[PDB]
């Protein structure tokens, strides 16, 4: 049998990080874990390109210009969505996810999903550093494995 | 300021894994994550020494013979404890933990704690592979970082 | 990979059994299973040293004189504790367990724990012969495996 | 099989009794049973050394100077603890017990535990003379058996 | 029979008092009773060494430097612990007590325990001067008796 | 009377800070207060050695290598523990505390305790910056006073 | 960027303390913390001017004669207000606060606010020494920082 799988070594890879600005407080702890993961697995922080967009709605279009440059091996999307009074939550949540997934089949490149979709302000703080451990350090780990496996599979 | 911190690269390190036999079903998924972590971070599986003891009560004494050999950089203790009808749970839980912590100051060597102390059979299955992600892959990650930092700090 | 593990053959091993006297009725069924295990796995009953102490409080000090003799490969501690009206239970339960575990790191020798810590008189009868199967035959099985593995690991 | 066990004859043995002063009323009935046991089993009352300390907290340190003299075969600790309004009970109860047990492995000498840990003033009176029969006559009986067995086992 | 017991005369003895600063209000009434006891039983206040530490957590380490000087006969530990919202209470309470008791067997010297472990702010005020009479005057009385008895027993 | 007490001036002292990584979000506000305290009381930030360990379980072993270097006057342990579904909380909480306290009597050096043991995620945020004022700025203040007093007392 | 901030060193500064007499019991523990803070941060107690006024109503007028002398760098107002049966509380509380704040813009000099405004007698005892730590040691710390920063900013 042929078994393919990405190792977790980050040397030689160049990364893109698309990070919304809304929910300034929680996103800055995710971007912190994300860079943290990439450096302690052996990647340099020079080869990280960090892009900032105003809301989570526009993560799709801007991760589309990072994922087209040749020298980017994987792209991480990092944004916080908290439900409020209206269904505004759903139609933005539903679209962030389709643009990211639709983009990944198009450009045949890994785009990992580091978007926190929380119901209360409580659960967002737990997945951004405390009792569940930041998505940011996680979605970054997912891309290091993918961008590593996509040397073998292409 | 001096900042010390372990990177996550597992090359050159030699590991010990002390794994109980009781709860045959759940422990074998932890040992699986543990070796898995060490190999995909760049360590060879030859340099893993795996030791098996009958219950969780004896993890202390046998991790004491692994932690004394010179060629072991870190030791992982892996066992499952489920509460039952009696306080048998507490006095075994309380002692596994003191022998492991007491051993680490004595032999000045990292012994990370991969013991699941669950109340229901439910929560033990969740921390052994499913919605919380195996301690075994986690306690192994903790030791790779420690055994790496203890090159600098000794 | 190196895999260490004790087989279950009891030939050549010499055992010590420290058995309280209090709860005369239930302890005598545990000591019965314990010798039973050692003989039917192939050990002789001559090489069993049986020591009797008045209560469960003193199992630590007397298992300390058995575990220091050279010709003892493993020691079994067998006593029954039933909770009563007062917290007398806890402070005796808590100390039996630390002296046994503290002794095992000191003398680097297996001391397995065959102490029944039951809440009702009911549950003590179930773990001493009937629907859960005597600790005594179990704690003895745990030591045969350990004393066998500690030929390889020392 | 070798069977070791202490007989109950008190001739030739020399004893130490560490007895708190707090709860003046109940302790004096325990010390009474303790000497009573030792004399009617055949020991002289000259060879009893009786030591008095202010509270139950200091039983450990003073039983440590009795247990170091050569001419003491066993030491009895006799004190009454009654729970009151605060957790003061627990942290004193927890420490009396560790100093006594820790001392017994250190000096390899029997220290039997005649401490009444009662929840109400009621249960303390029952274990000090009336419907359950004084610990003092009991903890003394436990030491006569141990100090007798420790001629054979040393 | 030999009876040992400390008289209550404080002449010739030299004392150490380790007193936390946290709960400034209640501790200063305990230290007040403590010196008060030592002077009115006949000791001079010159021979009192008073040491102040920031919290109750550090009473162990600093009573360890007083108890090692030769010219200190007994050491008093004086601090107030009030339970609050979290289990922070327990793990500090549990450690103050082990360091004090562990120290007393090590240095074979009396360390009496004048720590108030109260559940409400109410009960702490009652044991610090009012309807139960200050521990400080009590723990001091306990040490005068012990340091006096330890002339005879050493 | 002799009165000993540490002033609060931080000049000439060299500090060690052992800070877990788990609960990335809250620990980074404690380390922030801790350095903040040491600099504004007059200490330089060059003489701070900052050590990072993966979990709170390993604070003991790594504070043991900082506390052995000669040029460290006091060590601060900084980590966040939040209770979750299982008793995993207790056995880790209970051991962090014994290794820190056991270490301080051994190496006769101040190790102050800046560990937040919170029941809800709520109370952890309050003791890490907001309505109760960071332990980190507090445990640091406790060590500046202790390391200053331990010039006089040694 | 220019960053201004007061260090916490109290050398060279001269302080004023305006302390009511009503609630004799609790105020004397605040004044105690206040002087305590100033001395252990390095200030002499000669350079403290202590002024006493009959009630909390007159703290404004008398802190106005201290804040006009040239040789006073900061003034501390220390008084206890407990709510009783009537709205007398509010109109005195409301005025103490405006005279202190109005005075600080007028004389361009720090006047820190060490007034306890408690609802029950309970909460006043907690903020005056026990589980929340005296305002007096706090309002004094606030002024040492301010009077230090106002060398740079004037």
């Amino acid at each position: 049998m042929e078994i393919y799988e990405g190792k977790l070594t980050a040397e030689g890879l160049r990364f893109g990080i698309v990070a919304s600005r809304f929910n300034h407080a929680l996103v800055d702890r995710l971007v912190e874990g994300a860079i943290d993961c990439i450096v302690r697995h052996g990647g340099r922080e020079e080869d990280i390109t960090l892009v900032r967009v105003p809301g989570s709605w526009e993560i799709p279009v801007a991760a589309g210009e990072l994922a087209r440059k040749e020298d980017i091996d994987a792209v991480i999307a990092i944004g916080v969505l908290i439900r409020g009074a209206t269904p505004h939550f759903d139609y933005i949540a539903s679209e962030v996810s389709k643009g990211l997934a639709n983009l990944s089949l198009e450009l045949r490149k890994p785009i990992t999903f580091g978007v926190i979709t929380a119901d209360t302000l409580e659960q967002a703080i737990e997945r951004a550093g405390t009792k569940h451990g930041n998505k940011g350090w996680e979605a970054a780990l997912s891309a290091i494995e993918m961008a590593n496996l996509f040397k073998s599979l292409r």
